[PDB]
């Protein structure tokens, strides 16, 4: 029940090295999730949610289904974007409405990706605890996108 | 060594359900393999690839890190889309090489997903037992292909 640490470093190294000579958006965001789901523990859903047509559309991830369509600047994901920054919430609870979403969700962050400076989407993950993810989450779970965003460059 | 029965009348159901009044494929996707993934005893890896510029390139799933390309014509998977038709394997060891890629693989079954007359990807799913799918787990899952193909006709 203790929260096992996740080594960023390895991590970071093992994400280049894993999506390394690939520029497919689709296979490097299904090989991501998988690896984030691999190394960080006690999380219930990590993922990525793709920019189109002005909304936030379901993309690969891990976990159990998921809502598909999420418009900007609603929930973490839609306010990831709608500000263009990552969102780290301590509390996904009193963060809007309290309603069938209090699934094992208690916290969650979001961490905008983009390309020429551009949104494209967001990366997602759920825990089913508070405050399971602070500013060294944060630091490092963006450098993580950044090494997505240098593929996809 | 046994395998949990699926309820594959119910799994039928709720895929139907789930991307309902969707379109988009990789959303679909996405959600697809989830469900399968949480209704599926017994498997280790379930996910789509996608047919593109003449080769299979890795989409949406559930399990560890895969390999991103697999030529048509190649492996269980690129043999369904080269013979464009479901591809059971009871022992996938004694299909091709014995490599590093004898992991929790030891039966695997593939259906290649068509839209108008043409293959737009395929479903794969490995078991860590042999013999996992039978004839009646084919249909039904052929099934479940037939329901995703309808949304993206
Ligand atoms: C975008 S909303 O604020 C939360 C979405 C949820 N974490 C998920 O797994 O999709
Ligand atoms: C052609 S190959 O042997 C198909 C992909 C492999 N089952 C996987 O689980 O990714």
């Amino acid at each position: 029940t203790t929260i096992n640490p996740t080594n960023y470093t390895l991590l970071k190294k093992q994400a280049a090295s894993l999506i390394e000579d690939e520029h497919h958006m689709i296979a490097i965001l299904s090989n991501m999730s998988a690896l984030l789901n691999d190394n960080l523990d006690q999380i219930n859903w990590v993922g990525f949610y793709l920019l189109e047509q002005n909304e936030l559309i379901l993309g690969p991830f891990q976990g159990h289904p998921a809502s598909v369509h999420i418009p900007i600047g609603k929930g973490v994901c839609g306010t990831a974007v709608s500000e263009r920054r990552t969102q780290v919430v301590a509390d996904v609870h009193q963060f809007k409405g309290h309603i069938a979403c209090d699934a094992n969700s208690k916290s969650e962050i979001v961490v905008p990706i983009f390309k020429d400076d551009k949104i494209i989407g967001v990366l997602d993950i759920d825990a089913p605890i508070t405050d399971r993810f602070d500013d060294n989450d944060k630091e490092h779970l963006e450098a993580i996108v950044k090494i997505i965003e240098k593929q996809l460059a």
